[PDB]
DNA sequence: ATATGACGCT
DNA sequence: CAGCGTCAT
């Protein structure tokens, strides 16, 4: 007991936009706003697919996977916007821009990783110290958007009053005596992303959700419990009546195949009946390093860190040309090779002037017709120049004999999917 | 017929 | 300037 740590060092926060490429159109477009509404890519097959949709929408069952003429039976008044198309592809860099509008905010506070165009986590470990320094009771004003999992227990038939009591409860519970509890250290972390998100709606217009505990899985977790524009605070205390009913598939990293096998491996259905095992055990099921990780994350304990980290890794452009517009000519190959490579070279210039860094190195990917795989084939050849015409006369250059026509102008198999991507970065 | 990113394994 | 698989938004 006296040795057992408790994953509650770190105060850790993931914040994530709600439906923010609507967000994004809706401050564009005033006429969207507060209204069912979805972004929608490529209006000619089925008008095309929804990729995101806002909370009005959803009310009628409309979600993303899903065409838009379908949707549309669904909710008859639905709005859409498009994606912007440039060369023939989808062209997302006004969702990138707004992405870095946001990213930026956040970093004002604290160390951010990016973790998706929308969100971030924050490591506010430090920020806290400073603030509990600096402050005295924290009052339920400074927490105006927070709900704290697990309470109220023991006005409420309605929701903001459902959280007023939770966050009285916690609130008249809390020790602000010791500046080593973690509760406390929880709570002020919460009143740092109340200013967060108030300076990120107050700067771009956008809202969102946030989640603070003590690690970055159960952030992320948090941070759903609650959407739309609300913040949820989980205690190391909350996490084992938290878990005993969540799905297994609702932990991050476990919603694919190493999820599934869990559950059909050990016979269990929720995260909390992992405590039941060793850490040999699960190992053993597992691997070495996804059975510790199991052990301690049942517990409520990660120790994955917040990298200091805002810029992407890597720069990429990819289409897919499904069933029957499966690229079949080796001319029709290098015209969207060519269409990627200038978009390619467009996002470079511009990532080379803003962050002081080139890319060294191109990396391309294909999918052959008859492969459900996301990739049938990876090349990669050094990337000297951000010329759109060498990067696609090189990306040729390195698939070009996976062609198997015996006939030069034609190609075969079918190429059903292009990637390329920019990586290895250098300073400049 | 359904554009990207990170990162682990070998 | 290795190539493939998994999980994610
Ligand atoms: N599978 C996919 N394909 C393409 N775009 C995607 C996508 N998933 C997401 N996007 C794009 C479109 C999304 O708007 C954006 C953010 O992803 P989320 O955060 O998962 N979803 P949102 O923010 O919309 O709603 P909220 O968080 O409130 O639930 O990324
Ligand atoms: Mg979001
Ligand atoms: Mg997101």
């Amino acid at each position: 007991g006296p040795h057992m740590a408790t994953g509650q060092d770190r105060v850790v926060a993931l914040v994530d936009m709600d439906c923010f490429f609507v967000q994004v159109e809706q401050r564009q477009n005033p006429h969207l706003r507060n209204k069912p509404c979805a972004v929608v890519q490529y209006k000619s097959w089925k008008g095309g697919g929804i990729i995101a949709v806002s909370y009005e929408a959803r009310a009628f069952g409309v979600t993303r996977s899903m065409w838009a003429d379908d949707a549309k039976k669904l909710c008859p008044d639905l709005l859409l916007a498009q994606v912007r198309e440039s060369r023939g592809k989808a062209n997302l860099t006004k969702y990138r821009e707004a992405s870095v509008e946001v990213m930026e905010i956040m970093s004002r506070f604290a160390v951010i990783e990016r973790a998706s165009i929308d969100e971030a986590y924050v490591d506010l470990t430090s920020a806290v110290q400073e603030r509990l320094q600096k402050l005295q009771p924290i009052s339920a004003d400074l927490l105006p958007s927070t709900y704290i999992e697990g309470l109220p227990q023991g006005e409420t038939v309605q929701k903001e009053g459902m959280r007023k009591q939770g966050l009285f409860q916690w609130l008249d519970s809390l020790q602000i005596d010791n500046l080593t509890s973690p509760d406390l250290q929880l709570t002020v972390g919460a009143v740092i992303v109340e200013e967060m998100r108030a300076a990120i709606e107050r700067e771009t217009g956008f809202q969102c959700s946030a989640g603070i505990s003590h690690n970055k899985v159960l952030a992320k977790l948090a941070c759903g419990l609650n959407k739309p524009n609300r913040q949820t605070l989980v205690s190391h205390g909350s996490v084992p009546q938290l878990f005993s009913q969540m799905p297994i598939r609702k932990i991050r990293s476990l919603g694919g195949k190493l999820g599934a096998s869990v559950i059909e491996i050990l016979g269990i259905e929720y995260m909390g009946e992992l405590t039941q095992f060793t850490e040999s055990q699960l190992q053993s099921h597992f691997g070495e390093k996804n059975g510790s990780w199991l052990y301690a994350m049942c517990r409520g304990i990660e120790h994955d860190p917040v990298k200091p980290r805002q810029l992407p890794k890597t720069i990429g452009c990819s289409k897919n040309f499904p069933g029957k517009t499966a690229l079949a000519t080796r001319e029709q190959v290098q015209w969207w090779l060519l269409q990627l490579a200038q978009e390619l070279e467009e996002r470079l210039t511009k990532d080379r002037n803003d962050n002081d860094r080139v890319a060294t190195q191109l990396v391309v990917s294909i999918r052959v017709q008859g492969d459900k795989r996301l990739s049938s084939l990876r090349r990669c050849c050094a990337l000297t120049r951000y010329d759109a015409h060498k990067m696609s006369h090189d990306a040729f250059t390195v698939i070009k004999n996976c062609n198997t026509s015996g006939i030069q102008t034609e190609w075969s198999p079918p190429l059903t999917m292009l990637f390329l991507c920019a990586t290895k970065f250098s300073a400049s």
